[PDB]
């Protein structure tokens, strides 16, 4: 009864998948039926094997308390802390793979530091050297003290510059101010052992301190790291959509997370040798296309086109055109072996983090990193052979977008309104101004995932161009750019077309989209950049800025840790898909209600994206009014 | 028409007293629960994301057989086993993380000193740590920076245990798991179970022994060794047990929880004078002082306090009537207690940050005046006796007499007395390695774990020890299980003629020891290791060659779960007597069962029937023996 997405090449290829015969990600959510509502709610510990216990959502009915004796809301807090936890380890390891990337720089290696301007500020950062150094001492010497930030058990760990200090002694107030990152997991995975925590505040409160090693930290330093060796991203034209799969050319689909790999196949994607291969198994030359965050990673540096997002990965494959599936880690539905079954494709994992059955394991060595992606490459481009070019259905549909929207790149996009003789350049002043004079109402991130609950797209998409309309520049970053990118809000037309009029002018004299591709889900890390140093050149704190949050089809607990550190840093955050917490009712006033007094801001769950978009505007008017702009 | 709660007396009493008193128990709100879900039993349940929560059928080929994303009943059985060795390790992990930390911070006229010095200069050469001509604490806090690396070095290798051999490491090695950093492993585990990661049964749980290795071998183990150098090396010392030890007429202050540092601070507080005429003021006779689980055990194998009760006889101490302070920190303190204690004048005191309790009283145990905390809270503690009202209590006069304090140097020290001044050199475990080959001790068994309502509790425990030592087969235990064999009466040097086997009464006569051998706490275990390896490597072999087992017949923590995995991936055969969440996935069945043999060389058991747990022991150690030929 209900659509399964807004997207047309998403739905062509949904009947070419029950032709066909083969499970999707919605076959499997019906196959589900009604989801246990226990665990909907949050309400169901198995902590230890004196469970599983599950305690009654209601309050004053049912099974009260744990075997344990744990409440509902020792329940829900912890079963949430866990979750931060996860999400935390899981940006945890991105970044600490980058940064050992980055300590094995060389001058003449496969691995090269790219924006030495980059890397000169950030060891101002952790006050390295760099006065006549040589620029690989430098980054060794940076990435030892990024490693630091890890697992260091004395001394206090190092934040970027751009978090208000006013949000520091807040932080250090209300105990929560970040230790090592590991250190934090552990932490947190300790107190909600069995017999341990017990208070939903105090765990909430770890949970809120768990996240920021994330934000600030992990896929901070794993974004600042990625642009050293990788390059700054700046503003660059791609192709979105399943359309960008060509038939007569070999397509091979960068799908995961971690950037490395996908760097070293760019760059494998042009040896001659490999060329000249494509060419004698009778294609006309390599595609590469990206999904999800590998997939965003590669567009915003180089412009690789992104073929989609999470919900669409199983769909790529029914298309009977993708050759190579080279996937690292985090988010590769373990569906896709057993899809590729159906497929002349080669689901190829490459990560000993993410080994899935029944794939083809080519380890991606780090130690050899450009020889090792030829050698996966190459398999993909000999696999062409075995295509069947009557069974291939590629839809006629994509859209073109711009991305490559960093921190750097909007300044330096900013630098254009600014009067020579007048106003600082290189700030983000500019932006600032326009918010503060009223222009532009406020700025609103629309972050997160797919999830079968939702419409795919469809929430993501009523948000966004309903945020643009009230004169609020969005910007976006994961499955929800990739989302916005697939409908055509990334270009410069879409200006006219869907904002406001305040929006609408700063996009004209900009020369600006009005939604801003700021990269994967790391990378918002940048958006916490751009937030504190619009906070910091105002003296207040983030949370008295009109900016807010939006997940509108999240479903990684990844989003659930960038939800909480997004709030805790002082940013309110909407949520377009309920979290499991409605059992705990302290759980529930805690994440939206107290968490205000606590950090200046505070969880909203609205499922409706119309309604959410109201919410947005109003609590914006109402902290502008606040601040008396 | 139901089965019994306990097998002890003073447990069964006071139980009627609680129905009497009318309040709830563990076992209470065990029956609450009714049938617990099958699904969750199974392990076949995801809750990893909000796509679900989803459930797979735990019988293959009917029903639904793979989640949204795609995970098999493998693979979600699989990511669930990962998380609770996850967060086992985690716990003993920042349980000696803090230890080490109060290592760092030892002085000279400070309240925490250096006690065994001929252990931290053998422990700081461990770590590569010069000692020669230096100051004593100087070298405590180099050893501390070192061992706190370990949790958190992020290039280059761990250091690891002597005792551990190297064709142990060599194996790790050759599999993939020889550990990194404690909390970097716990990362890893927790990123490869979140949603589109890992889903290979194999590589998961290889992943979980990796990470369980940072505990055995690294967490409990500097905890333990950084304890015996700050508070003293255990030695055979006597101590009564059960819940007993209650005083009707003097102040009952309770330590209960896992974190040595509180309990050895109340100990010295105990006996400072002016807090003792205070108690004496209030109308009481003097300080009594019982410990509970870890954190009593780590009391009373250094200063022999009274041992008050296991798990689940928390609530019960309570229900006494005579608990007038009853002092937690963290791991496995119900949270029920604060429920329970409202019913009593009894003061619930929490007191570390890491383990908030909901309408409990907090006093924040202050690690820089440590004594000075520990004198405040026990103060409170004395002026609750104010409200003790003795019309109501109920102490039962039952209690029994143990010996523990058994750590490997006083193990090595006992067994001196059976070696010949001419023949064989001292200080050695050569002793014990000479009975076990000869065969008059058939083997050597670990029984710890914990407590749980689906077993009769202390029941699996005493059965399972009493078959074994009556079988030759010498048992040390830890933890619970061994306050469980202490309250049965098990840890006496009578025990061997009640109750040992012909071999095994011959070896206590002729060393002086009991037939079931106290050990500590259980990150005390990393002793128990320490031990064996001593034995493997004074052999020229690994762990999987010799003749030995671990046995957890009542187990329910997830730090049981990640002990018992690095106990099997040191190469040590572990039955257990609570089936773990892995029946709904067969291939992790046939992981943990059956091909992790051919991996580490043992492999779990899951036996209920304790008897039939001693028969496979018995017949497991005789085909390594047959193998190995003695
Ligand atoms: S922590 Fe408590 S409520 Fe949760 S499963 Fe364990 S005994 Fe039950
Ligand atoms: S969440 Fe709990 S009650 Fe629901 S199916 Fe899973 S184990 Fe059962
Ligand atoms: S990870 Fe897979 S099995 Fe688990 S809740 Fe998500 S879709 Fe379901
Ligand atoms: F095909
Ligand atoms: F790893
Ligand atoms: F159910
Ligand atoms: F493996
Ligand atoms: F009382
Ligand atoms: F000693
Ligand atoms: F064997
Ligand atoms: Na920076
Ligand atoms: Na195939
Ligand atoms: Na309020
Ligand atoms: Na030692
Ligand atoms: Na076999
Ligand atoms: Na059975």
């Amino acid at each position: 009864e209900k659509a399964k997405s807004i997207d047309q090449a998403t739905l062509q290829l949904l009947d070419k998948a029950k032709q066909d015969g083969v499970e999707t990600v919605w076959d499997r959510k019906a196959d589900m039926k009604v989801q246990c509502g226990f665990g909907s709610a949050g309400v169901c510990c198995r902590n230890c094997s004196m469970g599983p216990c599950r305690v009654s959502p209601v309050p004053g009915k049912g099974v009260e308390r744990g075997i344990c004796g744990a409440t509902a809301d020792v329940i829900v807090s912890r079963n949430f802390a866990r979750m931060v936890a996860a999400g935390t380890a899981a940006h945890s390891d991105h970044g600490r793979s980058i940064a050992l990337s980055l300590y094995h720089t060389s001058k003449d290696g496969d691995i090269k530091v790219k924006d030495e301007n980059k890397l000169k500020e950030v060891a101002k950062s952790f006050n390295v050297e760099t006065e006549g150094r040589d620029i690989y001492d430098i980054a060794h010497d940076v990435a030892k003290e990024g490693l630091s930030n890890y697992g260091k058990q004395l001394g206090e760990v190092t934040l970027p510059p751009s978090l208000p200090e006013k949000r520091k002694e807040l932080w250090r107030k209300l105990g929560v101010y970040p230790r090592a990152v590991d250190r934090e997991i552990a932490a947190v995975m300790h107190s909600t052992h069995i017999g341990c925590n017990a208070d939903a505040e105090a765990m909430i409160k770890m949970s809120m301190r768990c996240s920021l090693t994330d934000g600030w930290m992990g896929s901070f330093m794993g974004t600042e790291f990625s642009d050293i060796m990788f390059g700054t991203p700046h503003s660059i034209d791609t192709e979105a959509n399943l359309g960008v799969l060509e038939k007569n050319s070999v397509n091979v689909v960068l799908h995961g997370h971690e950037p490395l790999l996908s760097e070293m196949v760019v760059e494998a994607a042009s040896d001659p040798e490999l060329v000249e291969l494509a060419k004698s198994v009778g294609a006309d030359g390599i595609n590469l296309c990206g999904m999800c965050c590998t997939g965003n990673e590669v567009s915003m540096r180089h412009g690789i086109k992104i073929a989609g997002n999470f919900m669409q990965q199983e769909l790529a494959v029914v298309t009977g055109a993708v050759d190579g599936l080279i996937v690292d880690v985090q988010c590769i539905m373990p569906a896709l072996a057993k899809l590729s079954k159906s497929y002349h494709t080669k689901f190829i994992t490459t990560s000993p983090k993410a080994h899935i059955t029944d794939s083809i394991y080519m380890e991606f060595d780090e130690e050899n990193p450009l020889d090792s992606a030829k050698k996966i490459l190459k398999e993909a481009i000999l696999n062409f052979k075995n295509r069947d070019q009557s069974k291939v259905m590629i839809p006629e549909l994509k859209c073109k977008a711009i991305l490559g929207y960093s921190v750097e790149e909007i300044i330096n996009k900013l630098d254009k309104v600014v009067n020579t003789q007048i106003g600082p350049m290189q700030t983000v002043k500019p932006l600032a101004d326009v918010l503060v004079s009223g222009v532009l109402r406020g700025a609103a991130a629309v972050v997160g995932c797919n999830n079968p609950k939702v419409v795919q797209d469809s929430a993501h998409i009523e948000t966004i161009k309903g945020l643009i309309k009230n004169d609020v520049i969005v910007v976006v970053t994961g499955c929800a750019a990739q989302a916005a990118a697939k409908y055509g809000l990334l270009q410069k037309e879409a200006a006219e077309k869907y904002a406001g009029p305040g929006l609408a002018t700063v996009c004209k004299l900009v020369d600006i989209p009005p939604v801003l591709h700021m990269g994967s889900c790391v990378d918002i890390s940048r958006i916490l950049d751009l937030v504190g140093r619009v906070a910091n050149l105002l003296g207040v704190d983030m949370s008295d800025l009109p900016v807010a949050g939006v997940a509108p089809e999240w479903m990684s607990e990844k989003a659930v840790a960038i939800g909480t550190y997004v709030v805790t840093s002082g940013i309110d955050t909407w949520l377009g898909v309920a979290p499991p917490v409605t059992g705990g009712p302290e759980v529930v006033d805690i994440l939206t209600n107290k968490m205000e007094d606590w950090v200046g801001a505070k969880f909203f769950i609205e499922t409706d994206p119309h309604k959410a978009v109201e919410q947005i505007v109003n609590r914006m008017n109402e902290k502008r009014k606040k601040l008396g702009i």
